[PDB]
């Protein structure tokens, strides 16, 4: 029932803050977005731009996806993001993450009709 498009919004959209509100950000957000459910998701990126701006990336710079598919797109403008990376001492169910804020171009995979983001591939 959760569409792929909806899952992308759950995993990767946080339009509510301009930047990572705190060294705590990742611990709180991975948990509440259900990314520490069955395992600690090792790496995950949140984007702090509007939904419209992030959906519009599917019409921007077409680039190869890390997996070799052709349906990835790089943003022309930089975007405000937060990178969440599991710590060395992190142990499920107490998943712990380092939080890093940045401004970078994002790369997303897009699929469907309508053609919308479904995976976060990379930042550059
Ligand atoms: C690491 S890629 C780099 S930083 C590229 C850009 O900023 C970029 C690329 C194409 C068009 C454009 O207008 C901007
Ligand atoms: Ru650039």
């Amino acid at each position: 029932k959760e569409t792929a498009a909806a899952k992308f919004e759950r995993q990767h959209m946080d339009s509510s803050t301009s930047a990572a509100s705190s060294s705590n950000y990742c611990n709180q957000m991975m948990k509440s977005r259900n990314l520490t459910k069955d395992r600690c998701k090792p790496v995950n990126t949140f984007v702090h731009e509007s939904l419209a701006d992030v959906q519009a990336v599917c019409s921007q710079k077409n680039v190869a996806c890390k997996n070799g598919q052709t349906n990835c797109y790089q943003s022309y403008s930089t975007m405000s993001i937060t990178d969440c990376r599991e710590t060395g001492s992190s142990k499920y169910p107490n998943c712990a993450y380092k939080t890093t804020q940045a401004n970078k171009h994002i790369i997303v995979a897009c699929e469907g009709n309508p053609y919308v983001p479904v995976h976060f591939d990379a930042s550059v």
